[PDB]
């Protein structure tokens, strides 16, 4: 049984904690994760100036798809860049069409709105991104720290990143693996 694969799209202004926590946790779960740079293979300056080097450009990562999950980190500027990307729209449309999981956190879910992805789904976002996400009433809002409506998985912010990541792990590799990965993290609960 092959390992599941995850695509994490990294754009300038992305919230680095929301990027690194899921990448790290998913790799601990044995998931093959590809950190793809939206703008290319060059280093990406995140929201709080942490600079991360992507594994590959989104263009090249796309050719190695499809993935079991496409992950969209948050960060206002990062989400805006994801929202304006035609490449991202294509990847999300494809993932949605093949009934693959899409996970977005914080401001990240607003990219789903921009690309008309999963309308009708119950979703959550960072409290400050709620109004943007709800423009038009295409989704139903939730205040749950992690919300999962079928193949659309959303979360609220840096502080829900571990919960978000573990939810992705459970969705791809099961409850047992998620629990095994969780223990050594020393989370409160």
């Amino acid at each position: 049984m092959a390992s599941k694969r995850a695509l994490v799209i990294l754009a300038k202004g992305a919230e680095e904690m929301e990027t690194v926590i899921p990448v790290d946790v998913m790799r601990r779960a044995g998931i093959k994760v590809t950190v793809a740079g939206l703008a290319g293979k060059d280093p990406v300056q995140c929201s709080r100036d942490v600079v991360i080097c992507p594994d590959a450009s989104l263009e090249d990562a796309k050719k190695e798809g499809p993935y079991d999950v496409v992950v969209l980190p948050g960060g206002n500027l990062g989400a805006q860049n994801l929202s304006e990307s035609a490449a991202v729209k294509e990847i999300l449309k494809e993932q949605e069409n093949r009934k693959g999981l899409i996970a977005a956190i914080c401001a990240g879910p607003t990219a789903l709105l921009a690309h008309e992805i999963g309308f009708g789904s119950k979703v959550t976002t960072h409290p400050l991104a709620k109004d943007k996400m709800m423009n038009g009433g295409h989704y139903t809002y939730s205040e749950n720290r992690v919300e999962k409506d079928g193949l659309i998985l959303t979360s609220r912010g840096p502080g829900t990143s571990f919960e978000f990541a573990l939810a992705i792990v459970e969705a791809l590799n099961g409850k047992e693996v998620a629990a095994q990965v969780k223990a050594p993290l020393v989370l409160k609960d």
